[PDB]
C-alpha cells in the first residue's frame, strides 16, 4: 500500500501514503516493475510465446522494401512447427540482428537511438562456459574500443531455455572502477559500485584499493555459480582529465574508461528472452563529466574544482557550482578529443536526437521517448529535446531491466 | 486515437499511433486533461458536491492542535442544510484561507511550496464589477510588489454558479510584456504572448509596438465580455539587466517584471470552485535567466550574448550556451540582489524544498512531487531534486488549469 520512492543521491527512502487520496503516474522512478523481466523456473507457456513469436516474424517480414511472402508464411509455419514440438526456438541470426537493431531503436531513454541502424550482432549464442563467456566478451571489448575510435556493438549470449539454465554476467556495466571503502571513513574510486565491489572481493579478486581500479567481469554460464576474470588490461583504454587552460587540472589526478558497456539488462523478442547481451556505444560528455565526476553520491570533485578555481565556494547563490561544473565538462569533452577517443558534447545529440524522431514518425508515426532521461543532466531548456512533449512506452522488441543476480541466485554451491 | 503532442519551442505537432502497440504515462505533457477543469452550464450535481464538502470541512477541523468537536459536528450539519436547502455554499473565509493555503501546499509543480504556511488572502468574493475587480487586482499587485521587497499573497474573486456566471481574468499572469509581431518579419518583446496580444489589439488597446511594453489585464466579472484595463505604470516595478562585469551588459537593453503573478487558474475546495484567484510568489532566477530571456521561443537572447563573449558561438561543441547562458543567470540575479529586488537563485531553492519534503513526509507522509517540473531548467543533476524519486497526484484543494476564456466564450455581445 505504501508506494516506496528512494532519493538516489542521499539513499534515503520514505513511503508515500498520501497519495491514495488521489482524485484519480510513478514516472519519475529508476526501477520500475513495468520495466523489467526477472527469474522463471519453468519455460513459458506455449499460449503466450507462440502468439508473440507469429507478432515478430510478422513484423520482421514487414521491414523489407520487396516482400517474402512465401519465405514469410513459409517461416511463420516453420515456427509454430517448430514451436508447437519444443515450444522454444531459435531465430536465423539474419532475425536477432534486426532484433537488436529494433530492441534498441525501442529504447526509451537513449539519446542515441538516432543510429540504431547500424550496430554489430555477436552471435555467443553457442557459448557454454563460464571461461567461454569471458573471451566472448573480450572480442567485443577490443572490438568496441578500437582503439579509441569507438564503434558500438553487442554480443548476445544464450537465451532463456527452463529459466534455471540462465546465462549472466553480474555486471553494472563491461568497464567500471571499483569501489573501496577505505577504513578512515573515506571511500575510494566509485562509491557507485560499493556493494559490487565487495562482492568480487567475496568471490577472490583482490583489492588493489585503489580509486581507478578497473573491476572484474564477473560471469555465470548456465546457471551455476558465477567466476571472476580480470579484464585484460591491454583492453581498458582510458582517458586521463586535462584541461586546455586551468593546467593546476591534471593535478586533480582524473581519468575515465572511454566505453560504456552496459552488462546486466535482458534483451526480449519474439518471446523469446535473452538474460545476457552487452552492447556498448561512446560516451555523451556529461554522464562523464557531471554525474560520475560531480554527482554527490559518485566521484564528487566539483567543490574543488570550485576552490582552485577561486570562486565563492562558499556563497551557494554565488552559481559557483554552475560555474565549476562547465569547465569540469570542458575538460572531458577536451581530452577526449584530444586523446583521439569518441565523445560527444550533449548539445550536438539532443540537436541529432529531435532529427531522430522528426523521421520516426514520419516513418512509423512513433518514438517510444522518456524526457526524464533524454534531457540532459545539465542545461536542460537550453537542448531542444525539453520543449518537446513525449509519450514513452514498452513495445517489441525491448531491452528490459533485471533483478541483481546475487538477490535471486540457487546458489548451487552445495 | 491519436495522442497529440506537440514541441513547444518550435509549435511542431505531432500525433502518436505506435503507442498503441504499448505492451501495457503522458508525464512530459504540459497540459494534460487530468489537471484542468472547464466550463459548465449547469450547478454542480448535489451528490458531488455534497460528499466533497463534508471532506473538506473534516479536513479542515483536523488541522487544530486542539479539536473543536462541537464546531465541527456543528459546522457539518450547518453546511449539509445550506447545501441540501440551495446545493452550493460559502466557506467561512477563515477555512478559505486553509484552503489557499492547502491547495499551495498541494501544488504538484512549484518549488516554492516550502513556506505555503503564509500567503495572503484577499476576500475579493464580494466583487461584482469589472472595473471592480481591477482595483481589487492593484491592491495586489501592489501589496504583492512592496517596492521589491516581494511578498506572495492571492486574492480571491468570487466562485462558481451555474458556470455561466463565471468571473475570469484572460490573461497569462498579472503583468507580462506585450509581444507584437512586427511587419519586417521580425518579433518584438515576447513571442509567447504572440496570440493575446493580438486580442488586447482587437479590444481596443493601443500597440506601443515597444518590446518591453507591459498586457493590459483583460478582465469579465459575470460572465459577460471582458474588458481592457492598462496596469497602472507606478504599480509594475521593473529591474534592468546588468552584469558584474562585462558592461557591455547594460547595451543589449534588458529588464524583467519583478513580479510573478499567474492570472488564469481555478481553485477548488469542498467541492466549490473559484475560476478567478490570482496569486504571486517571487522570482527563482532560471524563468528569467535561461526561461524567457534564453528560451528559443522566448526573447532568445544566448547567441548575443555569445558573440559579444568572444566564444565560439559557432562550433556548438564549445559549450558556448553552456557558457553564455551561466553569466545571463548571473546577471539577472546580479540585478535583483542590487536594484534591491526579491529573488532566489535556484540552488538555494532546490537545497529548501528538499528539506520541505522531508518535513512535509514526516508531517503527512506525502508531497505530490512532478520531477519534471521541480528541476532547475539548467544544472539538473547538481541540484539535489534530481536523485530525488517522486510521485504527483492531484488532491483538494487543489489550483487547476482552464480552458483558453475566448476558446470557450458565448460572446454576450448581441
Ligand atoms: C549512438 C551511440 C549511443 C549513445 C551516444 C548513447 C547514449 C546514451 C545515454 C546518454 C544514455 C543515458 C545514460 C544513463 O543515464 O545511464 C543511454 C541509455 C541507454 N542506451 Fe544508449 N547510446 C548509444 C547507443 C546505444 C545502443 C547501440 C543501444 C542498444 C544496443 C543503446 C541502449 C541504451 C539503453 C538500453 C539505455 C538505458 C540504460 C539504462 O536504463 O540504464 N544505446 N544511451
Ligand atoms: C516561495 C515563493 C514561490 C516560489 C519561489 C515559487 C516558484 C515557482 C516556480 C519556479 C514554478 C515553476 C515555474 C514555471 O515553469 O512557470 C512555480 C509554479 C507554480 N507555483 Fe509557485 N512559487 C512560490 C509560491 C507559490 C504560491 C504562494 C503559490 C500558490 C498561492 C504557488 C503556486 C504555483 C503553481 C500553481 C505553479 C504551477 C504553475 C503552472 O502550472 O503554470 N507558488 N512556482
Ligand atoms: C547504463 N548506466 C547506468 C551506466 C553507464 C552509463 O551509460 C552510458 C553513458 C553514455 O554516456 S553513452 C552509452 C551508450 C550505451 C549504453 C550506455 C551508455
Ligand atoms: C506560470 N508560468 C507559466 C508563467 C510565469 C512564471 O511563473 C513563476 C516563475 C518564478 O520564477 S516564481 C513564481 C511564483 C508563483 C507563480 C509563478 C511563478
Ligand atoms: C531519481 C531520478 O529519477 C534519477 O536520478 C534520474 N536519473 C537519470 C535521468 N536521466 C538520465 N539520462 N540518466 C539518469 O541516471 N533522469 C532521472
Ligand atoms: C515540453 C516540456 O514538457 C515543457 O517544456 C516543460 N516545461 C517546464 C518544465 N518545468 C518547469 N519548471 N517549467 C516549465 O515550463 N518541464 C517541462
Amino acid at each position: 500500500q505504501y508506494v516506496r520512492i528512494k532519493n538516489w543521491g542521499s539513499g534515503e527512502i520514505l513511503h508515500d501514503t498520501l497519495h491514495h487520496k488521489a482524485t484519480s503516474c510513478l514516472g519519475s522512478i529508476m526501477n520500475p516493475k513495468s520495466l523489467t523481466r526477472g527469474p522463471r523456473d519453468k519455460p513459458t507457456p506455449l499460449e503466450e510465446l507462440l502468439p508473440h513469436a507469429i507478432e515478430f516474424i510478422n513484423q520482421y517480414y514487414g521491414s523489407f522494401k520487396e516482400a517474402k511472402i512465401e519465405e514469410h508464411l513459409a517461416r511463420l509455419e516453420a515456427v509454430t512447427k517448430e514451436i508447437e514440438t519444443t515450444g522454444t526456438y531459435q531465430l536465423t541470426l539474419d532475425e536477432l540482428i534486426f532484433a537488436t537493431k529494433m530492441a534498441w531503436r525501442n529504447a526509451p531513454r537513449c539519446i542515441g537511438r538516432i543510429q540504431w541502424s547500424n550496430l554489430q550482432v555477436f552471435d555467443a549464442r553457442n557459448c557454454s562456459t563460464a571461461q567461454e563467456m569471458f573471451q566472448h566478451i573480450c572480442r567485443h571489448i577490443l572490438y568496441a574500443t578500437n582503439n579509441g575510435n569507438i564503434r558500438s556493438a553487442i554480443t548476445v549470449f544464450p537465451q532463456r531455455s527452463d529459466g534455471k539454465h540462465d546465462f549472466r554476467l553480474w555486471n553494472s556495466q563491461l568497464i567500471r572502477y571499483a569501489g573501496y571503502q577505505m577504513p578512515d571513513g573515506t571511500i575510494r574510486g566509485d562509491a557507485a559500485t560499493l556493494e559490487f565491489t565487495q562482492l568480487c572481493i567475496d568471490l577472490g579478486w583482490k583489492p588493489r584499493y585503489g580509486r581507478f581500479d578497473v573491476l572484474p567481469l564477473v560471469l555465470q554460464a548456465d546457471g551455476q555459480d558465477p567466476e571472476v576474470f580480470e579484464i585484460p588490461p591491454d583492453l581498458v583504454l582510458e582517458v586521463t582529465m586535462e584541461h586546455p587552460k586551468y593546467e593546476w587540472f591534471q593535478e586533480l589526478g582524473l581519468k575515465w574508461y572511454a566505453l560504456p558497456a552496459v552488462a546486466n539488462m535482458l534483451l526480449e523478442v519474439g518471446g523469446l528472452e535473452f538474460p545476457a547481451c552487452p552492447f556498448n556505444g561512446w560516451y555523451m560528455g556529461t554522464e562523464i563529466g557531471v554525474r560520475d565526476f560531480c554527482d554527490t553520491q559518485r566521484y564528487n570533485i566539483l567543490e574543488e574544482v570550485g576552490r582552485r578555481m577561486g570562486l565563492e565556494t562558499h556563497t551557494l547563490a554565488s552559481l559557483w557550482k554552475d560555474r565549476a561544473v562547465t569547465e569540469i565538462n570542458v575538460a572531458v569533452l577536451h581530452s577526449f578529443q584530444k586523446q583521439n577517443v569518441t565523445i560527444m558534447d550533449h548539445h550536438t545529440a539532443s540537436e541529432s536526437f529531435m532529427k531522430h524522431m522528426q523521421n520516426e514518425y514520419r516513418a512509423r508515426g512513433g518514438c517510444p521517448a522518456d524526457w526524464i532521461w533524454l534531457v540532459p543532466p545539465v542545461s536542460g531548456s537550453i537542448t531542444p529535446v525539453f520543449h518537446q512533449e513525449m509519450l514513452n512506452y514498452v513495445l517489441s522488441p525491448f531491452y528490459y531491466y533485471q533483478i541483481e543476480p546475487w538477490k535471486t541466485h540457487i546458489w548451487q554451491n552445495e
